[PDB]
């Protein structure tokens, strides 16, 4: 027999002495060694001492997964270790001064996921995410991927939505201050005014202009009629504007980073563009730079502070 | 020769080839390993592929340290280290449910603001704060009481001020949305309002009842006369008052943790009240419990959401 450490977080361990002919699964349930799953595993002598990965299976590990992850699903912890079995074996390479990730697994929505939240103020509460994204802006990003795919409900090789991505991670962000303040014109019902908050302040589905926010957007009224919503009040570090892709036209020094989409639900591909001194198309791995660009854009983000509109 | 990786924090690693005949000062400056100063040192064997910390002196560095530890003072990493090599020698037991310290070279002050922390709702913002804190709050506290030294610039040995330390921590804490109002009421000036933010709007220093600062504090107007001040309004999860020692008598319910100070600025002691199902005092290692307490208390912390005054 052995002594090792079991844990939900690498941080609080619990020690345990394992008996060297049943497998780590009859005695621990679920366990993961460095993000391999070893539940089947019986014990090694090489295993001495080792930190090992379990479910929270008591009230304990419980309240810890949860301090940690900032979740209460006890089934995340195994979504997170299989995710990061391949995770670990991806490429973080350093793209334009950015961590992106060489295309793998369909990831193309999580590289450009990554590397908008290297281009804007965005804070996590988690302490998982709070470390792991420091260290993805080190270019070890195995366990920030790993913790995205987790908290969305998507395994490894799934084709992604960023726009989904971002809700979910704004969630576990401090987006407290955030206010946003809209109002709805229709010549027959008035004047409808309508505040925001979080994570419902930054984003918005319908149009990729925030300038276009601004003027006045047509959209369907209350009542059914065609009615006018435009952007009264914005506080807030930046904003996401998104929309069905369509070919739309990105101007350079007139917006932070956007995200393109080609193709379809079954089989598709994000590129990521981004407004240094020329505009410059992230593509995983791969990079390019042009003085104008054009595609079927689905997402752009903007920065902000504070905007009050001069509309009567 | 051999290749070693230099570090402000222990995640951006840099690739080093150093002279076996030369010592790590002459290479790379004030040089620690495991917060061991081996700057006088030359470099052995085992020490090929090793991670060493240094002082930020190219600007890459420095970016890094004031990301991690979010201080642009070059000195604090030497700072943090010379108290490390200390605070990893100190025992952190786990004392009526929370991490205190077993007293050494005067560290008193250190153990009640640990224990206040794990009590009161805090969040810090420095990744080096979150990171040492929540190993703290796991026992492991020798890297967050170096950090505290150092951001106060205090070395160990040294005779602290709990209310002094709490100002620095609070400061690397997000306290944006706390608030208060107060008034000032001088029957020859009239009313005078004024209102606070941030880490003012948590701590006041005059009174230790947070219900006699509602009813009204006798304090001399700005015309020297004396007059009232009492809380119009307040927002936070919690509020420190504080008052300069003397002898006090701590309810059972009525408040959450307070700090006794007995003696001197020459020599003196902490110790840490909590109010739970008794009172109790933690006085670092060593545990007391109590239906009533009475003594110098300098420190009383409550807990708060939001309070309006009634007075007209
Ligand atoms: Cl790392
Ligand atoms: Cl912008
Ligand atoms: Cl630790
Ligand atoms: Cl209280
Ligand atoms: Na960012
Ligand atoms: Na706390
Ligand atoms: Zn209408
Ligand atoms: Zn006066």
């Amino acid at each position: 027999t052995i002594k090792v450490f079991t844990t939900v977080d690498n941080i609080n361990l619990h020690t345990q002495v394992v008996d060297m002919s049943m497998t780590y699964g009859q005695q621990f349930g679920p366990t993961y060694l460095d993000g391999a799953d070893v539940t089947k595993i019986k014990p090694h002598n090489s295993h001495e001492g080792k930190t090992f990965y379990v479910l929270p299976n008591d009230d304990t590990l419980r309240v810890e997964a949860f301090e940690y992850y900032h979740t209460t699903d006890p089934s995340f912890l195994g979504r997170y270790m299989s995710a990061l079995n391949h995770t670990k074996k991806w490429k973080y390479p350093q793209v334009n001064g950015l961590t992106s990730i060489k295309w793998a697994d369909n990831n193309s929505y999580l590289a450009t996921a990554l590397l908008t939240l290297q281009q804007i103020e965005l804070k996590f509460n988690p302490p998982a995410l709070q470390d792991a994204y420091y260290r993805a802006r080190a270019g070890e990003a195995a366990n920030f991927c790993a913790l995205i795919l987790a908290y969305c409900n998507k395994t490894v090789g799934e084709l992604g939505d960023v726009r989904e991505t971002m809700s979910y991670l704004f969630q576990h962000a401090n987006l407290d201050s955030c206010k946003r303040v809209l109002n709805v014109v229709c010549d027959t019902c008035g004047q409808q005014q309508t505040t925001l908050k979080g994570v419902e302040a930054v984003m918005y589905m319908g149009t990729l202009s925030y300038e276009q926010f601004k003027k006045g957007v047509q959209i369907p009224c209350t009542c059914g009629r065609q009615a006018t919503k435009y952007l009264v009040q914005q506080e807030s570090p930046f904003v996401m504007m998104s929309a069905p892709p369509a070919q739309y036209e990105l101007k350079h020094g007139t917006f932070t980073c956007a995200s393109e989409y080609t193709g379809n639900y079954q089989c598709g591909h994000y590129k990521h563009i981004t407004s240094k001194e020329t505009l410059y198309c992230i593509d995983g791995a791969l990079l390019t730079k042009s003085s104008e660009y054009k595609g079927p854009i689905t997402d752009v983000f903007y920065k902000e502070n504070s905007y009050t509109t001069t509309i009567k």
